[PDB]
């Protein structure tokens, strides 16, 4: 609304694009995210749900603002994300302790919106803020279902859970999980832990490095809506291979994040407990604004 000074457009995706904008009243600097609405009474009740989410390592939703066909969310804002930070350390790399002060500041996270019942279904490296004082927040938060912008916006794909691929309906917290894991991956080895093209070179990604799941690891996978007998089998390789810097405890903490059933798969509380945060620390990173 007028009150609101669009600054630079600092992303654009799902139905929506963000603005950094500039609040001409209070001078306070928010992300403004435009969704065109062509307007769901279900929806903008759950969106007034996560309103009441509080935490510090979540990107707080200041204000929802319903005008006519547009539904704008004001959101606290940040400097830069976790992409554009591994991008700026992929000749470097980011240090051990910052990525376990990362790891253990977005398990608390999750834990609590996990908690709250509270998915985000579309964890991903862009989602992740990242301020000077060494904090990292969930941003972004995936509703459970407005006009797609023509501009148009792959990588969410790098990061869904097995689950989700294989058909699905009925999530679990568990598929956040599995992105984090993914996110762990990525920031040790600076490389994408599956960069899949489609959702069965996804699937395959996953399958080459994990194995084929079958009835003994997952119970009830054969009987899942988009699982086909005709998968092909290949065998689990080393978790070695996987994660070449890390060390035993974070191999062992990112095999639990990564397990092929959901029902085994460590939760974030449990995750908090694990022996690999044993020395966690809060550094500060080298942010370039
Ligand atoms: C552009 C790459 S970057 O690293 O330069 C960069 C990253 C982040 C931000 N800021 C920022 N601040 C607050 C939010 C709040 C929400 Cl809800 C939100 O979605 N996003 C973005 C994340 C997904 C697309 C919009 C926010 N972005 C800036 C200025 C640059």
């Amino acid at each position: 609304m007028e009150n609101f000074q669009k600054v630079e457009k600092i992303g654009e995706g799902t139905y929506g694009v963000v603005y950094k904008a500039r609040n001409k009243l209070t001078g306070e600097v928010v992300a403004l995210k435009k969704i065109r609405l062509d307007v769901p009474s279900t929806a903008i009740r759950e969106i007034s749900l996560l309103k009441e989410l509080n935490h510090p390592n979540i990107v707080k939703l200041l204000d929802v603002i319903h005008t006519e066909n547009k539904l704008y969310l004001v959101f606290e804002f940040l400097h830069q994300d976790l992409k554009k930070f591994m991008d700026a350390s992929a000749l470097t790399g980011i240090p051990l302790p910052l990525i376990k002060s990362y790891l253990f500041q977005l398990l608390q996270g999750l834990a609590f919106c996990h908690s709250h019942r509270v998915l985000h279904r579309d964890l991903k490296p862009q989602n992740l803020l990242i301020n000077t004082e060494g904090a990292i927040k969930l941003a972004d938060f995936g509703l459970a279902r407005g006009v797609p912008v023509r501009t148009y916006t792959v990588v969410t794909l790098w990061y869904r859970a097995p689950e989700i691929l294989l058909g699905c309906k009925y999530y679990s917290t568990a598929v956040d999980i599995w992105s984090l894991g993914c996110i762990f991956a990525e920031m040790v080895t600076r490389r994408a832990l599956f960069p899949g093209d489609s959702e069965i070179d996804q699937l395959f990604r996953i399958f080459r490095t994990l194995g084929t799941p079958d009835e003994v690891v997952w119970p009830g996978v054969t009987s899942m809506p988009d699982y086909k007998p005709s998968f092909p089998k290949w065998a689990r390789q080393d978790f070695s291979k996987v994660v070449p810097p890390l060390d035993e405890d974070g191999r062992s903490l990112l095999s639990q994040m990564l397990h092929y059933d959901p029902n085994k798969r460590i939760s974030a509380k449990a995750a908090l407990a694990h022996p690999f945060f044993q020395d966690v620390t809060k550094p500060v990173p080298h942010l370039r604004l």
